């Protein structure tokens, strides 16, 4: 069968069992392995851990480890009742009181490689 996955090794996290495992690889297409990432990043999905895949393109996702940003508490606006995970890429519309706003028109705040941009303050 081929072998054409060899053991991944990517930024801001790992996978789990690192060395149970690393002697395995290199490994075929379909084998799945568990991964988490760093305080502060994130799989796409936004869950605690995910799978990182052999597939035919390689090991996907390409970048398995993003920024998380979470979304909770809002300074002069609604906050949320627990946290909401978001992550690199992603966009919500914040809810500012009183004449107050994050200054971008729509009071849109999009999880960047470096956080929330704006932050959660409603001035």
């Amino acid at each position: 069968a081929l072998k054409p996955c060899e053991f991944p090794q990517f930024k801001y996290g790992r996978l789990y069992y690192e060395e149970s495992l690393r002697p395995n690889f290199p490994v075929s297409i379909g084998n799945k392995y568990s991964y988490k990432c760093d305080n502060g990043f994130s799989p796409p999905s936004g869950y605690s851990w995910d799978y990182l895949r052999c597939t035919a393109q390689g090991w996907e996702p390409e970048v398995p480890c993003v920024r998380k940003c979470v979304f909770h508490y809002v300074e002069n606006g609604d906050s949320a009742y627990w946290e909401k995970v978001y992550v690199q890429g992603q966009s919500l519309k914040v809810q500012c009181y009183n004449g107050y706003s994050l200054q971008n028109g729509q009071d849109t705040m999009t999880c960047t490689e470096n956080g929330w941009s704006p932050p959660p303050k409603c001035i």
